[PDB]
């Protein structure tokens, strides 16, 4: 290895270094210096050579060195203006960025007063009076909430829920989960959300066999996995119970609540009711639950077979709730609903069985066990709790088995997501103790 990339870029061939990047060369390859090139087109000034690196390459601006120092440090501590104009005008930036000894770009640069110094450090100085960039965290209604980066794509997890206005009792039941159509993480506190965002191609191909360019990733408040169903139930908080509440009706109505018609037309009352207030005889009595707002009151695998024959149960079930008032008395309620089925807050990962014929199945985890759903249908294939089931992990981490001990059925999913398959189960037994 000659590291061409790297010399394109102290050397300062924007042809060489853009074709070099064309070719596949990677630009957070640390060299036997433990530099990137980023790193030598910013120790040596070279202009044009950062600005295709961070554009063509995509290049993370705040990507540490060996030594763990930033290019917007090199840039500064050799006095290149330009470059630190640049740098700063990156939206990923991190400005409060901070070398191996607690060292800011603007202490570098006025102790080495090199080259073009004083004008780096005063785009530095003034560069605090900048608003930060801002992130979309989404919520399952389709709405959301723009959260300020203090530390660019360094942010983390914890620093953007201080940036989400929720108080501490609304807080300890959600965190951030980075999303895309057929792909669902929840991230630990000390991840950087933007991180996972750029490598979400590389996320994907580790994980699932999917499409990344038919798939776009995106930041979620959405309820934590690891949050026992106990200490939901005590909730009281009326901003706390919306969240949870849009989140479930999202899940009921995409068909991953696997219920019985009573429960169902239950909750399509209680969403009536919510939705629309008390009932009224002229507006709702006959030929009011069409396709059209059945849709967005029973799960969309009970829409064209089995829903249109719940109408009358549910006309009544709802004319007898306005016959409780508050709105997160009544989002509660649903919840109360909810809370007994056995796939709620769980979980959904991808993968196969084989039957020695293929069937793909979404794989639950949830506080209170394991469940399979057949992937088109969304029925429930197995349902098992914790205590009544034992995992194992298989010799590639590309599948795991799972062992009955009543039923003694024993059987293998397979899947590249079995490594996080097999942890999260574990965790979550590890809760009831």
């Amino acid at each position: 290895d000659d590291f061409p990339l790297h010399r394109s870029a102290c050397e300062g061939d924007s042809e060489l270094l853009s074709r070099l990047l064309s070719e596949r060369f990677s630009v957070n390859q640390l060299d036997s210096d433990h530099w990137a090139p980023i790193h030598y087109a910013c120790w040596y000034g070279k202009v044009e050579a950062t600005r295709i690196l961070l554009e063509k390459g995509k290049c993370n601006p705040n990507l540490l060195n060996g030594q763990l120092s930033s290019p917007l440090h090199f840039a500064a501590g050799g006095g290149h203006a330009e470059i630190v104009q640049i740098l700063l005008n990156h939206p990923e930036t991190d400005r409060h960025i901070t070398d191996q000894q607690g060292r800011s770009p603007l202490n570098i640069c006025e102790e080495n007063k090199q080259n073009n110094w004083e004008e780096a450090a005063k785009l530095l100085k003034e560069a605090i009076n900048k608003p930060y960039e801002k992130v979309r965290i989404y919520r399952m209604d389709g709405s959301y909430r723009s959260v300020e980066l203090k530390h660019g794509n360094n942010t983390t997890v914890q620093q953007i829920m201080e940036g989400m206005r929720l108080s501490q009792e609304t807080q300890q039941y959600f965190t951030i989960w980075i999303c895309s159509e057929n792909l669902s993480l929840q991230l630990k506190p000390y991840h950087k959300p933007l991180q996972h965002v750029r490598d979400w191609p590389e996320i994907l191909a580790e994980l699932t066999n999917l499409d990344p360019q038919r798939e776009t990733p995106q930041l979620f408040l959405r309820r934590d996995v690891r949050l026992p169903l106990e200490v939901e139930k005590q909730i009281e908080d009326p901003l706390a119970i919306l969240i949870l509440f849009d989140e479930a009706r999202y899940n009921l109505l995409k068909g991953f609540y696997t219920a019985p018609d009573a429960k169902l037309i239950t909750l399509a009352s209680l969403l009536l009711q919510i939705v629309y207030g008390n009932y009224e005889s002229k507006k709702h009595k006959q030929g009011f639950l069409n396709e059209e707002n059945l849709k967005s009151i029973v799960p969309v695998t009970k829409l064209k077979s089995k829903a249109p024959h719940w109408t009358n149960r549910i006309l009544h079930e709802y004319k007898n709730l306005s016959t409780s008032k508050e709105m997160h008395h009544l989002q509660r309620m649903f919840l109360q609903n909810c809370w007994e089925i056995p796939t709620y807050g769980a979980a959904f990962f991808t993968g196969q069985i084989f039957t020695k014929k293929v069937i793909p199945v979404y794989v639950g985890v949830n506080i209170k066990g394991l469940h399979l759903l057949n992937m088109e249908t969304k029925a429930l294939l197995i349902s098992l709790k914790y205590g009544c089931f034992m995992w194992q992990l298989g010799d590639t981490d590309t599948c795991f088995q799972i062992h009955s001990m009543e039923n003694k059925m024993s059987f293998i999913v397979h899947t590249k997501q079995a490594g996080l398959v097999v942890k999260l189960l574990m965790k979550l037994n590890g809760q009831l103790m």
